[PDB]
RNA sequence: GCUCGCGAUGCGGAGGGCUCUGAUAGCUACG
């Protein structure tokens, strides 16, 4: 009992009313207190909850941090426990995320603050706090209908929020390329470098961290929540939908799962294979989760499944990132999801909107996240860029798929990650029709 | 003593009212507060000496998603009538044992050899099934009133949505038509928010009346068994209940012998039961023949106030097989498929019954009654 | 006999907010 023990604890020791959002099928509280001279916070769908958790909160924070059920419990990376404790960097991250969304949703009170799932990316370069911002924002769980998939890369496969936000953070790593091989003015102020390797690296201590909302689709999820206490397979999504199948083993087209998705940026990056051209490889820090967290089961989905894996390539590894969830979990609701996907970079004026269900936005326009766009700037950066920091011999590309196909360590890595898999009897990975990618910038 | 049905009605209405009393100290115990009472009741003879309540339950909720149990722990529906079918089971399951012990035991026993394999019912004894007012869907969603006899009957027998297969959904009013044909659920789609789809109580009536009330893990001992008579405590539209039970999927075919479109007696009582007023209570009630003391289950979490499982979770039902399994002669099954010891896998061993359930959900498809929706299978996945 | 669209009046499991009562338990204050 967080009420109980801190006001027996403390003395008469009453809150104020502060937040009110929705009703019935939607609704949002948030109390605060001042405990000891502190200005704490809680959150919940209703009062009696919100002031408990912030009571849990100040508690935990103030005399020691609370003793729970032990799945709960956030397993510390291989390497970092310097970014404070990783609880406490899970509810930054996460104030942060939800903070930028309330920016880009007039304060909530947008139409499209409406989300099931919240997704963001968060860079940080100094354990202070005030040395962190948000790199990208986004919402969505429903996939392109396999109906209008455009093959000249003008539509979005898959509009799950957390595939948003790693797009859009793409999206800020080739701004942040042309930040550095642009006017030099900007190559102090810049996360890349010259590589200690021959190419572009990232500078030192600068992380990036992954925030959703809930636990990806997939082998994440596949769990009992109200009994905590063996299969690990990979699973496709359904047909434009949230949920997911586990893949038969060794007729409509299927879009990899979220949990499997980011088991794959767990060994080849999140940079994908253009980007490898020029970047060397990089990985989240960290993993958080905004509810449905257990410590087991999101390890065993994100990095412990596939510990099978052998024959790293140069500057690959198994990244196996920092997972917790936050101290005030978000709470289900029962009902349907939206048919859009919202996507911000830091940097953009507004926030885009694309419909899920077709994977072009909201009036008909390709998306500045969908596979055309992305070659485009891909292509700008291939102009302007030294031709002998390039990682292979990448000579002026025509098309799509093939451009890609240059990024032979990076296709190396894929290789190894599908052996693992199959390995690990845990399925083969479903790849897209090749001819979605055949198209050139014509 | 020979009987109008209407008698028989009455009768099984009497018995498992009373045993409820008996249960909850004359309907005074918290405990006693129901919506809705189901119960069974065996009969060996027309006589009314002749009459026993296998069972009895209450209830009129299902699981919240959240809450499912990937190790066959919690109760996903308890609407009364499902309930106090599990009940049943149970007895089934004990009586097998009964048999089982030894000669002397088994001549009690209302099961026998039979002489196609397996066990299978001594004759003269026969099940019906109570509940005090319509089932969800087809049976009751078009009038769920105490008709009188101003308003004779349906006058729209022929819409679309007369006979559909229709499921209960979470935190939603009312039993819905089966959509686009169907759409099925997945564990990690209900976790995020897709609300939990459950079959209507009519539907499953139905599904009983086709491929037996005993379930399929029982079908690998028993021969099938039907409910001899539906009995209704109030709101019984006689063209909609006999719809719903049967005559939507007349239409049937090709069933494994043995198996059959079973049309029940189905009769209302002479006094119907009134409504109670109250908010609905969120827990179910369930007991069967042989036991100590009711056991009260929270619907929306399928468990017991103090988070046990319950004597009716998959779990506890694989239990009460496997015990019986060992017990049984490898030669006296009635099906020899093996399969591996998890709960999904071995009902899949029940080749016959699975014929005939595939035969059900086609009769609905081909009448344009919708397709059937089953749970996410992650929930069969486990073993003991 | 029905289907579909738009209305209209109703019928029939979730969330929230405020009051009433009893009880359990932790705490004070007073005589
Ligand atoms: O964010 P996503 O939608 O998951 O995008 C990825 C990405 O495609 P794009 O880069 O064109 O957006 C992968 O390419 P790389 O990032 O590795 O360069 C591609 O895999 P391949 O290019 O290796 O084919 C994969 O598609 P799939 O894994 O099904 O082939 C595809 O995800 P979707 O096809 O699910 O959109
Ligand atoms: O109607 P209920 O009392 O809820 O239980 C039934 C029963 O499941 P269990 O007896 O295994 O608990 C059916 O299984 P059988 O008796 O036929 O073996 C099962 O159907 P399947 O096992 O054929 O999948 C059906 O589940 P479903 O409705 O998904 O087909 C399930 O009912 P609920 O799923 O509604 O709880
Ligand atoms: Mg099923
Ligand atoms: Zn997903
Ligand atoms: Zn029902």
């Amino acid at each position: 009992n967080p009420v109980m023990i801190l006001n027996e604890l403390r003395p008469g020791l009453k809150y104020d009313f502060l937040s009110e959002s929705g009703e019935s099928h939607a609704k949002s509280f948030v109390m605060s207190v001042v405990v000891d001279g502190q200005f704490f916070e809680g959150s919940g769908r209703n009062k009696k909850l919100a002031k408990a958790r912030a009571a849990q909160s100040a508690l935990a924070a103030i005399f020691n941090l609370h003793l729970d059920q032990t799945p709960s419990r956030q397993p510390i990376p291989s390497e970092g426990l310097q970014l404070h404790l990783p609880q406490v960097l899970a509810d930054a991250v996460s104030r942060l995320v939800l903070g930028k969304f309330g920016d880009l949703t007039d304060n909530f009170s947008s139409p499209h603050a409406r989300r099931k799932v919240l997704a963001g990316v968060v860079m940080t370069t100094g354990t202070d706090v005030k040395d962190a911002k948000v790199i990208s924002v986004s919402t969505g769980t429903k996939c392109i209908n396999g109906e209008y998939m455009s093959d000249r890369g003008l539509a979005l496969n898959d509009c799950h929020a957390e595939i948003i936000s790693r797009r859009s953070l793409l999206r800020f790593l080739y701004t942040q390329l042309e930040l550095y091989l642009n006017n030099k003015d900007d190559q102090k102020r810049s996360i890349f470098q010259k590589s200690e390797r021959g190419g572009f690296r990232l500078k030192e201590n600068v992380q990036f961290h992954l925030y959703i909302s809930t636990s990806p689709c997939g082998d994440a999820r596949i769990f009992s929540p109200h009994e905590p206490i063996a299969r690990g397979q990979l699973r496709t999504k359904i047909e434009s939908g949230q949920g997911t199948i586990p893949v038969r083993s060794n007729e409509r087209l299927l879009t990899m799962s979220c949990s499997d998705k980011i088991a794959r940026w767990n060994v080849v990056g999140i940079q994908g294979s253009l980007l490898s051209i020029f970047v060397e490889p990089i990985y989240f820090s960290s993993i958080i989760l905004g509810s449905l967290y257990h410590g087991d089961h999101l390890s065993r989905a994100m990095y412990q499944r596939i510990s099978n894996i052998e024959d790293l390539p140069p500057l690959y590894t198994l990244n196996k990132p920092l997972l917790s969830g936050i101290s005030n979990a978000e709470a289900r609701q029962p009902g349907k999801a939206p048919n859009f996907s919202v996507n911000w970079t830091v940097g953009d004026s507004a926030i885009e909107v694309i419909n899920a269900t077709t994977g072009k936005d909201e009036l008909g326009r390709a998306s500045r996240l969908c596979k055309h766009a992305l070659y485009c700037r891909w292509m700008r950066v291939h102009g302007k860029v030294p031709s002998h920091l390039l990682r292979s011999k990448i000579t002026k590309p025509n098309v799509y798929h093939e451009s890609k196909l240059a990024a032979k360590e990076y296709q190396a890595a894929k290789a190894r990650l599908f052996t693992a898999f199959i390995k690990a009897g845990l399925g083969a990975w479903v790849e897209k029709p090749t001819e979605q990618d055949q198209f050139s910038l014509t």
